[PDB]
C-alpha cells in the first residue's frame, strides 16, 4: 500500500504529480499511531496521489534537505516541489483536505 523511499531514490520517486511523504522513525509512538490512517488514505487515493514513507534514521540527508526537525512530519510534493507541510497527528479527514488542495 505505502511505498518506502530512501535517500538513494527520493529524486526519482518524488518527481511528478502528487506525493505525500511521511517522515517517520521507529522510536516515535505517534508515527505508529498514524501508520494505519495513511494505509487507509493511500487506498482512497489509489490513483490520484502516492503515499511514501521515509525513515529519518536511515535517511538523514533527505530529512535534512527539507528541514525536518520534529516528527512525524508529512510533506506534500507537487511535481518534485514541496507545497505543504503537516506536523504531528492528524485524522484521515484533515489529511484528505490537504491532498484535495493540490489535486
Amino acid at each position: 500500500a505505502i511505498v518506502k523511499v530512501t535517500d538513494a531514490d527520493f529524486d526519482s520517486k518524488v518527481e511528478s504529480g502528487v506525493q505525500l511523504v511521511d517522515f517517520w522513525a521507529t522510536w516515535c509512538g505517534t508515527s505508529k499511531m498514524i501508520a494505519p490512517v495513511l494505509e487507509e488514505l493511500a487506498a482512497d487515493y489509489e490513483g490520484k496521489a502516492d503515499i511514501l514513507k521515509l525513515d529519518v534514521d536511515e535517511n538523514p540527508s533527505t530529512a535534512a534537505k527539507y528541514e525536518v526537525m520534529s516528527i512525524p512530519t508529512l510533506i506534500v510534493f507537487k511535481d518534485g516541489q514541496p507545497v505543504d507541510k503537516v506536523v504531528g497527528f492528524q485524522p484521515k479527514e484533515n489529511l484528505a483536505e490537504v491532498l484535495d488542495k493540490h489535486l
